[PDB]
RNA sequence: AUCGCUUCUCGGCCUUUUGGCUAAGAUCAAGUGUAGUAUCUGUUCUUUUAAUAUCGUCCUCUACCGAGGACAAUAUUAA
């Protein structure tokens, strides 16, 4: 179940962070260029220095577009059958009756049987 | 088994949805006839007399101009 906005974030982060692959060439290049400060503390100096080249920002933009697509596929539309006896006259009435069947559907299980058998019992 | 695309079923999001209050706010009813508007169907224009109304000249008043009177036919409709 859902239970939190942070647990779905954590699941989504584990997915993205397992999908990524690091490049050791760029890593060792920047390590050899930066030297002493490549293992920084909270307070070293480099906060206002990095300028990423075009390939890095292109990779970030493509990854973020894929992430936006994965987010937009979150609520899949359930298929609409017209064989069920419809009990709504609007477009919002159908979804409100669906919410009523979600919440009160466990309790109001005898009266629907009474209705379908002819208002008896 | 694994990765990808396409049918098919289903779960979770679906308050993303009923946006107040008072004396359930109160009450609980109709027929006929005319007038107006809209739609549909059918078919038309351009190239004498009766009634009503009112530019020129002359006269008077006041400071060429203005007002008032009179006179000279004109317009409409029908055969």
């Amino acid at each position: 179940g859902f239970s939190d906005y942070a647990a779905a974030q954590l699941r989504q982060y584990h997915r993205l962070t397992k999908q990524i692959k690091p490049d050791m060439e760029t890593y060792e290049r920047l390590r050899e260029k930066h030297g002493e400060e490549f293992f920084p503390t909270s307070n070293s100096l480099l906060h206002g220095t990095h300028v990423p080249s075009t390939e890095e920002i292109d990779r970030m933009v493509i990854d973020l577009e894929k992430q936006i697509e994965k987010r937009d596929k979150y609520s899949r539309r359930r298929p609409y059958n017209d064989d069920a006896d419809i009990d709504y006259i609007n477009e919002r009435n159908a979804k409100f009756n669906k919410k009523a069947e979600r919440f009160y559907g466990k309790y109001t299980a005898e009266i629907k049987q009474n209705l379908e058998r002819g208002t008896a019992v």
